[PDB]
């Protein structure tokens, strides 16, 4: 079954880059639950994934 | 349905940290499929998701520039 339901579907393979040298935060959450309003941040959106499905996904979190 | 089928399924929640300061690369590319055999780093086995699937997942790419 599919991850993905809703980001960028006209997109074969959704990639983002971060540029590590621009990052305003000391500590920066990124989504790997393709939930996301703020994709490729993390807004916790995973949380309600969770809750929903008995999942246990969370955030990449880049820290300066 | 489920996104993460096997990584670490007694942790509530699978939280990874990178401190930019020890990434080696210019270019490191991160999971997030859950099917990587090196997660949290991608192994291209979102490709095999992919298209067993018909989805259109990859991964987050880190860039750091060369000092
Ligand atoms: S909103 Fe997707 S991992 Fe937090
Ligand atoms: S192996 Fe999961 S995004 Fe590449």
């Amino acid at each position: 079954s599919l991850i993905n339901l809703k980001i960028q579907k006209e997109n074969p393979k959704v990639v983002n880059e971060i540029n590590i040298e621009d990052l305003s935060l000391t500590k920066a959450a990124y989504c790997r639950c393709w939930r996301s309003k703020t994709f490729p941040a993390c807004d916790g959106s995973h949380n309600k994934h969770n809750e929903l499905t008995g999942d246990n996904v969370g955030p990449l979190i880049l820290k300066k």
